[PDB]
């Protein structure tokens, strides 16, 4: 298992403008187009990323060119952030693959606000993260989702994603 195999469990592939479960407008491999409630602000927006008139539609190929640019985006968004780039390094090869996912879903400064479970997770002091992290919106609205990603913190391991 891996980022993109991870986060394609997490988000799934949908080649027809979607709603999030924030109901913002998506398409793809959880790529968000646009907060705006327009269908039209999305369709632009849509274009504007793929280089062509969508109306709409993309191709599975094009989902997968989204998904490799916001992956590597994610990464280095966390490399180049001062809270996040230090806790990164300080964690393995699986746990990494937690926190990228979380910023993925959240952005860098979404994930940058959960402080005291950063520290922890730097402290490697598991299970105490793993609790800290679950009072959060994050987990009260996406329960399945943060509670697969915790449990990857938890463990170290991809238990939670094998069931999946």
């Amino acid at each position: 298992m891996n980022i993109f195999e991870m986060l394609r469990i997490d988000e799934g592939l949908r080649l027809k403008i979607y709603k999030d479960t924030e109901g913002y407008y998506t398409i793809g491999i959880g790529h968000l187009l646009t907060k705006s409630p327009s269908l039209n602000a999305a369709k632009s927006e849509l274009d504007k990323a793929i280089g062509r008139n969508c109306n709409g539609v993309i191709t599975k190929d094009e989902a997968e060119k989204l998904f490799n640019q916001d992956v590597d985006a994610a990464v280095r968004g966390i490399l180049r952030n001062a809270k996040l780039k230090p806790v990164y390094d300080s964690l393995d090869a699986v746990r990494r693959c937690a926190l990228i996912n979380m910023v993925f879903q959240m952005g860098e400064t979404g994930v940058a606000g959960f402080t005291n479970s950063l520290r922890m997770l730097q402290q490697k002091r598991w299970d105490e993260a793993a609790v800290n992290l679950a009072k959060s919106r994050w987990y009260n609205q996406t329960p399945n989702r943060a509670k697969r990603v915790i449990t990857t913190f938890r463990t170290g391991r991809w238990d939670a994603y094998k069931n999946l």
